[PDB]
Order: structure tokens, then C-alpha cells, then sequence
């Protein structure tokens, strides 16, 4: 509309050509552009048209597997279409039922379908390919897909629900542990008494150690916990800090001994990255929307032969939207426990993740694990040391 | 409050200690380290940590952490100055050039903090063996505000090559942003396209008045009836040499254009940043020194206002070059329909930089078939008449 594209002149193709497959400007998003000075118009007046019309001909011989044959789409997407059609093993006949089954016949992989849904019939091509019903005879390949499936109401949809519903369970499964194991480790922390004791100790250890105004401490990060074995003994530059906290606590706080066993999910919380979580939320949220979406949709339109979409998926949603319900429940539930653990331990408010929160206990624990053994290790190496003293003395 | 303090120097631990008010609500409320004090064998803990450590004769004295001191004597094994000289050399903002930047590098990871010079002054009685490590950082510390003394210097060595490879980044941009702008053989290239397309794919697809420039590497992609080789782009490119010769002055009007498909505005943005602050602490630290009683051997004010003069100079130019080249990119990338700030130049002039790639691959294999075809115009002959 408007004046200004006054265009006119339109010389067009007495013909089929291929098509370019471009991504026009719209109009309105043409002013102060370069365009404003491009004419397509002034090259009409030199091209020659016949050249160019049987050089690319709509119409071609036999294109060979991966008498004319006609061919509009692009040789890109023409071919990886044909690559996809290749593993796929079905007719378009075939292809169509399923998505209007939901695929009942168990015909179409996860795998395929995240391939199908790269590969779907946009606006441009629908319009490119009406020009050809008469003749969807001996169409390309490719080309005969894409118009057989753009013939299918909201196929886009239609195929994404499709997929979301193959992976639904997957999703949801792997999310909940990941869900849990925050729940889990974020109460554990809470209410570890051998932790607790731990850090007692620990302090007492600081504020005797560096003194000066480099103590009157009442509380340190958590990370700290990860710098104590920095500290070596004068004794031995093997027995550290650590070795020392570790041998005491276990003859004067044997309650401690109970670390690992109230800090059992630990690990496996350590691993959550509360990003790529929420995330895998959304994916579910939104997807779930989609589905919900066009299941309405869906549900305005007259019933047909074959078309089980509202049926299959009303009662997907059904059981989907529960079944989340509860992930997004467990998930605040979650979420809100850890801020709690985390400001619990001097964290600051939102600025660190469970894979680092957990991420410094699970290193100490580890730290801990190792320590306790070279302690064992060096007991028995004394404890032999000591029964050579003794017959190597007791001979003598 | 009740403090058993040890009667003897011991190993400090390093800690990370929590302020008392973000204490509340902590587990810290249910935690008395005093509790812990009525069992522990506080004269084992300090036979087993003393300061004094052997390393028969007299001992030696380390308070610093494990861990810190190793990483300490690694850096001074390479170092290979004495205290005394770099405390001189960081005075004299390296007068003997005796402290690469790949060691002042190293040297500001491990500075003196308030912790250190606190638990080490305990000790400026015996310096005299004292560990290496502790040693270093104690001599160290005793340097009048030696962090930032030391931050000059490394800024002040490190600031050509910053500036260095800014100045080309800008200016690829700058230039990239023009070029593309004033390309007639761009410009004339674009229209052919143009109706190429509205002849092409027909019906409601057509009727365009411009294109993505993106579409440009999507030309190829339309195959030739005759032949699946010959690709669209050959084509536009046989005729366009034969109807619109200006064109074949395009990578001539497009030469820093791969030369700007490789500048990233956000890392270019970080060393723009890195230099300005930089900068502003040496200001800073400049001002702070220029208010001190002078002292010999002491060359900062000196030498650094000499430096701040040339060097915010040299930069307040860098700064203007730059604005001048976000600008005109802005425009560049509104003069062909992309979004606002939605594209980078790595990925804008990338566009161009592949199509760039694209046509002259294409003009070459236009070519190869060009004599291939004419060979056999003229090897027909000696074949299709020596068989009589």
C-alpha cells in the first residue's frame, strides 16, 4: 500500500522456473534502505529472459535418486529433504495417517520427528507449489513431500505435539532427580549435626591458629573449609591441617564420624546446575502450552476419518498437565529450600548455584575421605615402625 | 569472648572470615567455638604447628599457608631478584627493565593482603630467617601502596600493544561500514538479484522491493536446470560481467570487508574497558602519590605523569575513532534492513565476507567449464573427423 512502491512493470515467466528462496524486506521496513535506490525495473531492459527461462527450467530430466520431472525447492533443502526421506522409509501416504494418529502405529521415531520438524512446509513454499496441483504427477521427490504434508491441517503443530508427547516422559524423569537431589542435599546441610560440630571445631582451630586481629572470628565461607589442608604441620610437611582436624575430631567428637551419612546426597546435588534446569522447565512449560494450544484449536474444527488428534491428546494433557503440575510443585519447593540452606551457610543472597554451593562440600568431603585414609596409612606405617623398636631393642 | 591465645607463634590457617553482622540467621548462632576450647589440647595443637620450623641448627620461621608460600617461591625461582631489587625496580617503575610484564603478571596474583602484613608484623623483629615466601611478602608489604605501584607498571608496559591491536579493530569497522555503503558494484549487484528473484520464483513470492542481505549465500542453493553445477550464483555472474562490468570492481570497494568480519564488538568493547578503567586507577593512583612527601629512589609521580599525559592522549583518540566507527557501522547495518543493534560486525560483514568467498570460487569453477567447453568445441574435431 501506498504511493512510494509504485511498482509496476511486472515481466513474468511464460514458463515454470526454479525458485531463488530468498527472505523479503516487507515494505514497511524498506524506508532509509538501500533498496530506496534499487531498481529491479532497469534491469529488465537488459536481461535476456529467454536465457534465463531454460536455463532454469521448473522442469528437468529424471534428477537420479539420492519423461520430465519438476522441481521448485531449492537443491539444499531438495536434498537434505531426500536424505531425510531416505532413512525414513515411508510413503507420504504413510507419514500423513501417522500425524493424524499421533502415530498409532508406532512408525515414526523420536529421532525422525525431531528431523521432520526440520524440514516442514513454510508459507512461501505452500504458495511456490500451488501453482502445481494439477501436475503433484511426477513432482520431485522432495517437492511432492512438501506439498502432500502442507496439505495436512497445522502440521507444524500437529508434528511438534507429536514429538513433545514421545518426549514427555524422558523429560520429566530426568528432571525430577535433579529436582530432589537440591530438596535433598539443601536439607541435609541444614541439618547436619556433624557438620555443624565440624565448623565448631574448626573455628576454635582459626581463632587459636592466626591470631592476632586475624582472629575474633565468629563464622567463616564455607570455602574456607577447602583451604585448612593449605596449612601444613612443622612435625611433618605430610600431615596437614586437615589430617590434624580429622584425627582429634574422630577421639573427641565421634558424632562427626556420621559426616558422609547425614550429607549423603551430597554429591549428587553437587552436579545440578540450576540454569540448564530451568531450562528443561521451560521446555516442558511452553511446550506443554503449545500442545494445550492447539489441542483447543483442535477441538473448533469438524471431526474426520483418521484426525485422532483431540481424542489422543486430550487425554495426553490430561495426565501431561497432572503429572507437571506436581514437577513445578517439587521445583519451588526445591528452589526455596536451597536460598534457605544458602543463606544458612553466609552465602550471598542469590549469587551462587547448587553445583558450586554443593560443589564445596562435595570437594571437602572428598578432601576429608582422602585425609582420613592417609591417616590410616600413616597409623599402621607407626604402628610397624613401632614393633621393630621394640624386638629390634628387645633382641639387642 | 573469652580468648585462649597461644603462648607461642603458630601456622595461620587463611580463612575467609564473616563479618558479624551477616552473621544473623546463620548457622554461626548455634556455634561457640569457646565450647570447643574446654577440651582441646591446646599445647599439642601448638607443638604441631609451630612457626618455627627446622628447613642440627636453628629453625626457620613460616606463618604463610602451604599452599600460598609454594606458589610464592615457584614465581621468585623465575624471578630470580632479591627483595631489594624489585623493591627498587617497582619504585623506579622499572628503571632496568629487570621485570618482564609476564612477571608482573605473575607478581600481582600474589600481593601482601591485610591478613598477611598483619600476621607477619608480629614478627618484624626477626625477619632474619623467616622463610622465603614469608619474607618476600613482609618486604613487599613494607612498600608504600606497592598493589597499586605494581598495577602502574604493568598497565603502563602493557599499554601499547593494548592500544596497538584496538586502533586496526576500530578502523575495520570503520572502513567495513563505508565500504559497504558506498559499493556501487554492491549496489548494482544487489539490483540484478533483485529481479532475478521477482522473474524467478513467481506468484505471491515475488514483488519484492528487497531482500535479507543474508540471502546472498543462498543463491548457490538454486540449481541450473541443464546442469546441477551450474548454480544460480554462476549465472548471475556470467551475465552480470556482460551487462554490468562496474560489478567487477567488487572486492576492489569491499577490501576491508574479511578484515572486519573478524572484529567481535564485545570482546573489542572489554579491551576498550580494560584501558579506560586501567587508566582512571593510574589517574588515581598518580593524584594519590603526587600528594606524598618526595623520597630518593621513589620515581612514580615522575615517571607516571609523564606517562598519564602521553597516554590519555594517545587513548582520548582511541575513544573518538571508536565512537566514530560504532556510528557509522549503525547506519551501515540500517542501510541494508537488519534490526537496530540485533548484529554484530563479525556477523554482519561475515555475510558479506561469504558471499565475497562464494563469487570468486564461483567466477573461478565459471572458468574451468568456460575452457573445458571450449576444448571440446575444438577436441570434437580432432576426434569426429580422424574416425573417417
Amino acid at each position: 500500500m501506498g504511493l512510494a512502491l509504485k511498482k509496476k512493470s511486472i515481466p513474468q515467466p511464460t514458463n515454470a522456473l526454479k525458485s531463488f528462496n530468498w527472505s523479503k524486506l516487507p515494505e514497511n521496513k524498506l524506508e532509509g534502505t538501500v533498496w530506496t535506490e534499487i531498481d529491479d525495473t532497469k534491469v529488465f531492459k537488459i536481461l535476456d529472459l529467454e536465457d534465463l527461462e531454460r536455463t532454469f527450467s521448473a522442469y528437468q530430466r529424471q534428477q537420479d535418486f539420492f519423461v520430465k520431472e519438476l522441481s521448485v525447492i531449492d537443491g539444499r533443502r531438495a536434498q537434505n529433504c531426500n536424505i531425510l526421506l531416505s532413512r525414513l522409509k515411508l510413503s507420504n501416504d504413510e507419514i500423513k495417517r501417522a500425524i493424524l494418529t499421533m502415530d498409532e502405529q508406532e512408525d515414526l521415531p523420536k529421532d525422525m520427528l525431531e528431523q521432520l520438524l526440520k524440514f516442514v512446509p513454510e508459507k512461501s513454499d505452500i504458495d511456490l507449489l500451488e501453482e502445481h496441483k494439477h501436475e503433484l504427477d511426477r513432482m520431485a521427490k522432495a517437492d511432492r513431500f512438501l506439498f502432500e504434508m502442507s496439505r495436512i491441517n497445522h502440521y507444524q503443530q500437529r508434528l511438534q505435539s507429536l514429538y513433545f508427547k514421545k518426549k514427555f516422559a524422558e523429560r520429566v524423569a530426568e528432571v525430577k532427580p535433579k529436582v530432589e537431589a537440591i530438596r535433598s542435599g539443601s536439607e541435609e546441610v541444614f541439618r547436619s549435626g556433624a557438620l555443624k560440630q565440624l565448623l565448631e571445631v574448626v573455628l576454635a582451630f582459626g581463632n587459636y591458629m592466626n591470631k592476632g586481629q586475624r582472629g575474633n572470628a565468629y563464622g567463616f565461607k564455607i570455602s574456607s573449609l577447602n583451604k585448612i589442608a593449605d596449612t601444613k604441620s612443622s612435625i611433618d610437611k605430610n600431615i596437614t591441617l586437615l589430617h590434624y582436624l580429622i584425627t582429634i575430631v574422630e577421639n573427641k567428637y565421634p558424632s562427626v564420624l556420621n559426616l558422609n551419612e547425614e550429607l549423603r546426597d551430597i554429591p549428587q546435588a553437587a552436579k545440578v546446575n540450576m540454569t540448564e534446569l530451568d531450562k528443561e522447565i521451560s521446555t516442558l512449560r511452553s511446550g506443554l502450552k503449545a500442545v494445550e494450544t492447539e489441542l483447543e484449536y483442535q477441538k473448533s474444527q469438524p471431526p474426520q476419518p483418521g484426525d485422532k488428534f483431540v481424542s489422543v491428546v486430550s487425554q495426553f494433557i490430561t495426565v501431561a498437565s497432572f503429572s507437571f503440575s506436581d514437577v513445578e510443585d517439587l521445583l519451588a519447593e526445591a528452589k526455596d529450600l536451597f536460598t534457605k540452606a544458602v543463606k544458612h551457610f553466609g552465602e550471598e543472597a542469590g549469587k551462587i548455584q547448587p553445583d558450586e554451593f554443593f560443589g564445596i562440600f562435595d570437594q571437602f568431603l572428598q578432601a576429608v575421605s582422602e585425609a582420613k585414609q592417609e591417616n590410616e596409612n600413616m597409623r599402621k606405617k607407626k604402628e610397624e615402625e613401632e614393633r621393630r623398636a621394640r624386638m629390634e631393642a628387645q633382641l639387642k
